[PDB]
Order: C-alpha cells, then structure tokens, then sequence
C-alpha cells in the first residue's frame, strides 16, 4: 500500500555555460532521470563527493583552465564509475582526457535528446553490468 520510487538513475549534469546547462538538465529530465546540475569540472567530482552518481556528463567549453585537469582529479578520487567528458574546441580535448587519465569518452557541446538519448541507454546497460558482479 505505498510506493518505493527512487529515481534509480541518478545523472550528473554539469556545464560550462548556463544556457548548454539548462538545455542539458531539461533533456535530462524529459528522460526521466535524477539530473545533478554542477557548474565547473572539479564541481562535478565535487558533487561526486558528496552524493552517489551513475553517469558523469560534464560539458567543458573553456580551454582555458579545466576540460582536462578535472578527469586527473576524478582519477585520483578513484573513479568506480564511467566520466563523459562533453567538450568543445578545447585544442586537443582527447589528448587532455590522455593526460589527466580519469575520464572515460568525450562529447561534443550540442548534446540533443536524441544523442543524449542513445548515449544514456547505451551507458545505462554498461553501467549496470560494471556495477552487477
């Protein structure tokens, strides 16, 4: 006689730019999952810190401090948990998930519903079978 609802996908939502910010938390909430809004890539393994997260999206378009170092602290953290890097135009954005090494992909800024869609299905499914066994 009750409900026990917990949202189950709990999503990291973090952007470099409050209008990409809004549009990805929105996209994020039409799918139905729990959107964690951050603003900064250290605010992402900061938000990591403080409260349990599945998918890490965190979209850097400033080549001008982070987009790189973020995913060195995300690794000496110990990632257990698969880091998104959404970037735009950061030189070699690649290279910097390379050298930091704690990332896991890297994206583009324009993450439509679609793309993002795809890309929370594909990593719900690898999501559950790193944390199942």
């Amino acid at each position: 006689k009750a409900v026990s609802d917990n949202d189950d996908m709990m999503i990291l939502v973090v952007d470099d730019h409050p209008i990409n910010r809004r549009l990805l938390a929105d996209q994020l909430g039409s799918l139905g999952y729990q959107c964690k809004t951050a603003n900064d890539g250290v605010d992402a393994l900061n938000v990591l810190s403080k409260n349990h997260i599945d998918i890490v999206l965190s979209d850097v378009n400033m080549p001008n401090m982070d987009g790189y170092r973020l995913t060195q602290r995300i690794r000496q953290l110990g990632l257990t948990l698969p880091v998104i890097g959404v970037t735009a135009n950061a030189l070699a954005e690649e290279k910097q998930r390379c050298l930091e090494s704690g990332m896991d992909s890297c994206l583009s800024k324009p993450v439509t519903l679609d793309v993002i869609k795809q890309t929370l299905t594909l990593y719900a499914e690898r999501v559950r079978k790193s944390r199942d066994s």
